[PDB]
């Protein structure tokens, strides 16, 4: 089964990459709503997901470059405010909204 | 328990500031399943949350804990040099005590 962990501290997108890859885990991407309530269940706070939009606007992949197929956006969202929001968060409410990949949030790391 | 290892080598203060960064500590293993679980986990010799910084020969966990099962590797524990109050997970299970300030690889434990 895939296990989640929060982080301690909050960091930008590629710091969050380096800290779960550092034990061999790849930042969380829920693939259905019951893997969301458990990433969920170890965030305290608004956490990173591993999704971007990096490569075409509005598509969003894993950080693998696989594109997602399950969703859960906050009403309004993704909504790229200005320069642009490539990286994608879980709201305290489960939701998820696109935010800066240099803006630092926690991060929640999955293992299997 | 769920054990997951670092693919880089660090002194223990790193180790443990990593495993605790995703609110884990340094893997203990407390009988020889566990053991063996960290050693497959690990692909070369790696740090064990055990040490005997407090009081000399006496082993602990890093919350004070006194460890009961052990599996030092003969000759071991020797505190060699100047002093050697960290312990490792040598590629075939059994321990050694090292430098604390050494770097190897990690293996954290998670709940
Ligand atoms: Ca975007
Ligand atoms: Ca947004
Ligand atoms: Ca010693
Ligand atoms: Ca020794
Ligand atoms: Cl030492």
């Amino acid at each position: 089964k895939k296990y989640f962990m929060s982080s301690v501290r909050r960091m930008p997108l590629n710091r969050a990459k380096a800290l779960c890859s550092e034990l061999q885990g790849t930042v969380a991407t829920p693939r259905n709503a019951e893997e969301n309530r458990a990433i969920q269940n170890v965030a305290k706070d608004v956490a990173f997901l591993g999704i971007t939009d990096q490569r075409t606007e509005n598509v969003f992949e894993d950080l693998t470059g696989n594109r997602v197929r399950y969703t859960n956006w906050n009403e309004g969202e993704p909504n790229n405010v200005g320069s642009g929001e490539n990286c994608v968060v879980l709201l305290t409410n489960g939701k998820w909204n696109d935010v800066p990949c240099s803006d630092s949030f926690l991060v929640v790391c999955e293992f299997s």
